[PDB]
């Protein structure tokens, strides 16, 4: 879409934050919006969370203070984008950077308000490849599970997670149960987190249109 | 003693190593008897695959080779103690926090041979805090949910994982079904790998008793 419906669904999302909480704050172009118009409830939060160090800076330019996530007990909502996101508001997560960081973060918001685009809405999740973070000597190992598991995955080169891992994307799976592959893929050991956002998914999605944000609630 | 105990089952465990087979080696003062087991049989074997450093060291003077568990697309046999064994065969480990490697060459292993002197045996597992490895930001998301699952989490102070993370044991609880347990620990992001082998048990349990050593077979 265009920076301008972004930025009306970045200052959507902001309706969702309630005063006296502290805020889960994603990473993206709409993200970044919705930083501009948490800075004008500066007054009213006690701080956020950060899921990016882009982010981190923002919020730090507006003054609002940041939080280490084991600083804080529980956050209002977590407001973030996604790789993708089907009708029973499943997603899929961490084609980017940091996968994990943000999985974590969203697990201690009570609600996640996704500002995905219009272009990540999909019926079965799948198309695009799903990232799987794994423990570096497990790479084979998981890499011969996901193969059984129906994907094709796929070692994400030259690229490592900030907690020193390795990334497998998988391709090719149709992902008609969502919440059993999360499980399925969880319960491989050398596999430390999923982007499969199923069992936890987003509570309300803001879609920018030409005719105004769209508000699906779960 | 004890130790004579762990000695039996140790040396006991070398009837299942077969000639020019890559062995699976877990970490621990039992496991320790196995390996110097093994020696025995340095110039007939072709190496053996690693859960710790602590082992490779030993294997290495020993003059066995140690691959990679990267190297090889599967493993005959895993022979590791664990912390506590149940009747159905399912364990908990990483009491000394060598959880991880312990379980993923587990999961590459065809079949797992438990040694263990009589006192890992028990009824329900649960007794011996569970030992549950978390990345460090997800330290107290993870414990706040391990509480709402029944237990009493506990930060292992001063100990860092071979992978940098952070070690919760969890008290007090009585698992009565270790793998809806597993599966429920394995669903929190924040988690890298949790102590329960109960979706993947012990095939074989080698148990060093007063009367000898008692072989529990799958």
């Amino acid at each position: 879409t265009q920076d301008e419906l972004k930025k009306a669904v970045g200052w959507a999302a902001l309706q969702y934050v309630q005063p006296g909480t502290i805020v889960g704050v994603g990473t993206g172009s709409t993200a970044a919006h919705f930083i501009d118009a948490l800075g004008t409830m500066k007054g009213q939060i006690e701080g956020a969370v950060s899921s990016s160090d882009a982010s981190t800076e923002k919020l730090k330019s507006l003054g609002i203070h940041v939080f280490d996530l084991n600083e804080v007990d529980s956050l209002g909502i977590y407001v973030d984008g996604a790789d993708e996101i089907n009708g029973h508001m499943q997603m899929i997560k961490g084609g980017g950077a940091a996968l994990t960081r943000e999985k974590i973060i969203a697990s201690v918001a009570e609600k996640f308000i996704c500002i995905a685009d219009a272009s990540k809405q999909v019926d079965i999740l799948g198309k695009f490849p799903l990232p799987v973070e794994v423990i570096p000597m497990a790479r084979s190992a998981v890499a011969r599970q996901l193969v059984k598991l129906g994907g094709r995955p796929e070692y994400r080169q030259g690229v490592v997670t900030d907690n020193g891992n390795v990334i497998l994307d998988v391709h090719g799976m149709e992902i008609l149960d969502p919440i059993a592959m999360e499980n399925a893929i969880n319960a491989i050991p050398g596999v430390v987190t999923v982007g499969l956002f199923a069992n936890r998914g987003a509570d309300v999605a803001l879609i920018g249109t030409p005719d105004g944000v769209k508000t699906i609630v779960k």
